[PDB]
């Protein structure tokens, strides 16, 4: 029974680390776990601010953080001097509002830096590239609870064993479909599409070179929708449109997070223009386009970009 | 606390039963529950083949039955006449197979019928029309495990509660909306679509009396996108198409049932010429093309089907 | 796997009864798992006012029910006349108040009695011998949860399944050893024993027949001790002393119980003087020596008090 | 919420430790949450060669042991040289066999020691006194599962949270009380007991200064009898007698684990001749007396000790 415990402290006993990352990691599980028990047990009783702060008091408490951004906070949140550490943690702790009264998969959403300015610790630390990711991954809270999690070095997932109340590891360095037969998007938004999504959605129902249409599926919650497009392959999209025109999902805490899970799986996230993980972010809740997932449909979907530009 | 079982056995004391469906019910919601926790802990170890044992095991074993339809089984179930009831169930034990790997919500989906006929218990007790239903519901095993369930009075929400170990009824005659504003298919299959179909979801993107598109979900597991419609309300669509000329879900077993929740909620269930309760069945896997949802947005549908006929 | 509500419903069923009975033992049954869950989490928090609490409200809420006697409440219960039931239960919600804080196990106490009085009912309904048990049983909330449980067939026990949230059956019509090697009572009341106990005591600390002294075992919870004389044999011994002439246990919800349920696996349980279930109970709180289990260990003692009368 | 897999990486980054001794704890932990589960459905199905497994498996893959003294291993266990660590741990991976068909409270025993030697890891290496001890503990599956735990700065109590799955701090820095009032011991061994047993025992039930007898308690599990020793004060003894004439409990993975407990919480554990933690131990199977608690009544047992010898 290899534990997500025992493997992050393990991957830090063998990095002779001072063992910062991993009480972070830890503390970032913990409160993974209460917001599993609260999800499971929700109707039998406003979740946003629980999820919230269970994640700020775990983080801040590890000792490990200087600066966390969070979707439910305006500014940054500095931690207080007597529990400063290096690291900095853009999350989402409850994602998938839409779909709670209903009971679909929701998640939580994170990212971890290295604080790298000399600077006192500001919100300007929480706008590296996701490029300078050192740990990100996300949590599905579904028909089992897991964690999908890379440190750099490819993507496991966790499943959180019920009678043990542990995150075992299930799937060592998961590799996405270098081609899917899925595409997930809200086609509601179609009148509001510009041409290129319009034409590869057109493609992928009417292909032209006599191959089966895609399949669609969009759960329209972004964690689960992802871990499908991991999984299974396909392609996921966000995309910019007439009543979104920079897009919806956001940068620090939604989109680097997942668009690191699926590079490291071998896939592709792009804004339309560029690797998401590329974009310097301008501001904590800056928001970009979203297409990810498969790197032969992200690079056909960007082929469509490309002759509408 | 008004839990399932006590609240199943009172509403069997007003009406003076003999407490044969009362058992027959507790035996369906004891299988749910086993179903359940093996899902949970599902990707630490097929499944289909466990929960039909479960299912099947636990009903014969009630006293109450006499022939069981379920999806796994190519042939109607006879029940053995040293425990022969007066029952007929059919059901899918796991449904939403596709969904099983990527953690969406799956679930478990049953009608149950008194016999009516004087002759020997065969497959012809299984083929009532729908309007014939003594009890129905579904489980959903999502982010949280749900019952919705009928008996004639309305659809009551039940919610398993895990520190207890039993079902909790947590919404009371629950009423669909009389319209929404989510449609739910499949529209990879839009180059088989018929006319109707065709027009109906154009008119869901562009509407012509400038009101918003309907946002886009489609989860590709029947009982959640249903639960999604019964409590947000909308419409979810399995027409028939060229590849699937009669439909793809089944009558008995998975039609059936949710037409039953979806009409007991105020709601319409259709095939798009007539209501799915109200088909003759001709076999035990037949299928139907399936539409429901709120009725106006039904009623929107079966108003394409008639000026494209 | 048989499950206690399924093996309730099954005995109920070939008994061509109403179901009233059943109905009210699957509330005492509910009772008793809210209150194994309070137990496993109680030091992360009176007690004994909720366990009194959730088993009244159930067992009111059954119809089953007329009067209640609690070791909680001064007086009865009378049941308020829309939810009149046949059936009187005497019970204590939770045993073992002394071994709470220090983790021991502890457990609820219950015998049920058809009113038989044709007057309105009244505390005298309580009043029955235990010989006029109609079922009686104990949880033990232990290392793992059982329940013990007889409806004059024998004794059967049941234990929690964690993972499926209900009771199954583990051990059919169990039968307590003819002699067992175990002596269980509060030796610190030393001082204050009669002639017959000091003199049963001595006999197996210092047997005169070459045989080897009994082992001493006393948990100090009752529930506890009588489960473990009931499966390894032996004695249990809560007599009179100097300081509680009429003994200490209470004769309605613990004595009649505990002395059914021993009788039931071909055990002896008495006062001294008379079989326990043959006491005619003069008020609800009556206290009552107790000395019970083996059959060869109790006819012992009973001879010891026999020589020194 | 002060986890203990928290409070223990906390702890450890205030000493600036390398974190070695952090991953066997945590190691030890995740074994006694895998023992708990298994104990909680123990009757639904051998546990010791289960619970002794997990425990070894656990402890060698954390890196930071050399050898491991297990109870149900007749030789030392030597970590295979690619995952040695610095730290020896003497553990009883189940205890309280006699208690597991009868439901009572069960534990598993623990000591940490740091190797010292330079030579090769050997037996030796385990046979340091208990005074030399770095961290020990117990569990207890109870009612309900804790962890008490000592790292050198006094004793603190921890219990598994089953909704969250993890060990929660519920008592900091916990002290037994300077004199109780219950006295622990199988006087089924009256016969086979030396004068001193004899005369103490004597005392508690006949007490020459007017005050009231002391209560009798004998769970026959130890841990069981020893926590509640240390929660509600008194005296435990398992002495020498007749049939065990160096005592039946074992130095290494038994008597100094609690005595090392007991003398943290401000009380005394003693052999009769000499602290239990000073004793030299010979060979890691290798019995001692075991007598502790209140230092009062401790220390009055040591007075008979004395005056009979
Ligand atoms: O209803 P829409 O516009 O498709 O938005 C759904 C998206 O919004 C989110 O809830 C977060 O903004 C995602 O989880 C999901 O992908
Ligand atoms: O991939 P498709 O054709 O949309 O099929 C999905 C449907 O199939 C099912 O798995 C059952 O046939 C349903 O749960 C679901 O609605
Ligand atoms: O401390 P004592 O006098 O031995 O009393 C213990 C007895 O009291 C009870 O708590 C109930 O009175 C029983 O569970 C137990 O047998
Ligand atoms: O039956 P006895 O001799 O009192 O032994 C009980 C003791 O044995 C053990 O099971 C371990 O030897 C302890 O847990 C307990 O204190
Ligand atoms: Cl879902
Ligand atoms: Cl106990
Ligand atoms: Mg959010
Ligand atoms: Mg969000
Ligand atoms: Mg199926
Ligand atoms: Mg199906
Ligand atoms: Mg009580
Ligand atoms: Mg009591
Ligand atoms: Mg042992
Ligand atoms: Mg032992």
């Amino acid at each position: 029974m290899l534990t997500l415990t025992r493997y992050v402290m393990e991957k830090g006993r063998q990095a002779k680390g001072t063992g910062e990352l991993t009480r972070l990691l830890n503390s970032m599980l913990t409160a993974i776990k209460a917001i599993s028990s609260a999800v499971r047990k929700a109707g039998l009783a406003k979740l946003d601010v629980l999820s919230n702060s269970l994640v700020i008091n775990m983080l801040q408490s590890s000792y490990s953080t200087c600066v966390l951004v969070s979707e439910e906070n305006k500014d940054a949140i500095i931690t207080a001097k007597e529990k400063r550490g290096k690291y900095v943690v853009c999350f989402d702790p409850l994602d998938g509002s839409s779909n709670i009264d209903c009971l679909a998969s929701i998640g939580t959403i994170f990212a971890i830096y290295r604080k790298t300015s000399e600077d006192e610790p500001s919100e300007k630390d929480a706008l590296q590239c996701g490029r300078n990711i050192v740990a990100a991954g996300y949590a599905l809270y579904g028909s089992a609870t897991l964690v999908a999690l890379s440190t750099g070095q490819g993507v496991d997932l966790f499943m959180l064993d019920p009678a043990l109340g542990e995150f075992v590891l299930v799937e060592k360095d998961v590799k996405i479909k270098k081609k899917g037969k899925i595409y997930s998007l809200n086609e509601g938004y179609a009148k509001y599409f510009d041409a290129a999504t319009t034409e590869y959605v057109q493609k992928k129902k009417f292909p032209e070179d006599g191959s089966a249409p895609y399949g669609a599926r969009y759960v329209g919650s972004m964690v689960a929708d992802v871990h499908r497009t991991l999984v299974y392959g396909g392609i996921f999209l966000y995309p910019a449109n007439q009543k979104s025109p920079k897009g919806k999902l956001r940068l620090l805490y939604e989109c680097n997070p997942v668009a690191y899970i699926i590079e490291q799986a071998g896939g592709l996230a792009t804004t339309g223009t560029q690797p998401v993980l590329d974009v310097k972010p301008e501001a904590i809740h800056q928001r970009v386009p979203l297409i990810l997932g498969s790197p032969e449909d992200v690079q056909e979907y960007l082929t469509c970009v490309q002759k509408n530009q």
